[PDB]
């Protein structure tokens, strides 16, 4: 129900119980954090066999259709240096 | 009342009317955007008299006591390059 508002106690249980109808499946319910927006990041890394390595620069794969990569950018635009670190 | 929740119509008017009590002043009320957090920024600039100039780097003055400057940092840490531009 896109219930991003905390202090919700009379609608979440009603929503779950109406979900259980016609979609009983297993009565077990799992709770997680809900994120409104999503942008994919993927840093690169490298390691020898003598205990020494160094991470490469980040990357972005926001654009993808049907789980197929389309176009990507190695420098994640709008990414603070400190974060990169 | 720190009313950051939109779709508020039965509490904002009650809050304003209870504010008017013992603090009538003028009945005119002004509405603005409310920001939860504040951090001060101040960019520098330079201009000749022959129509040509160039902005210097940003700055930060977050730390101040009783409107008195205490400690400041020219490179605003955690500031994306694009924003600087």
């Amino acid at each position: 129900k896109i219930v991003e508002r905390p202090e919700d106690f009379t609608f979440m249980l009603e929503s779950a119980k109406r979900e259980a109808t016609n979609f009983f499946k297993d009565d077990r319910v799992i709770l997680e954090r809900y994120v409104k927006r999503s942008r994919h990041i993927e840093c690169q890394i490298f390691f020898d066999k003598h205990g020494r390595g160094v991470f490469f620069f980040e990357r972005d794969c926001s654009v993808q259709r049907r789980y197929q990569k389309v176009l990507e950018e190695a420098p994640a635009p709008h990414l603070s240096m400190e974060t990169r670190q």
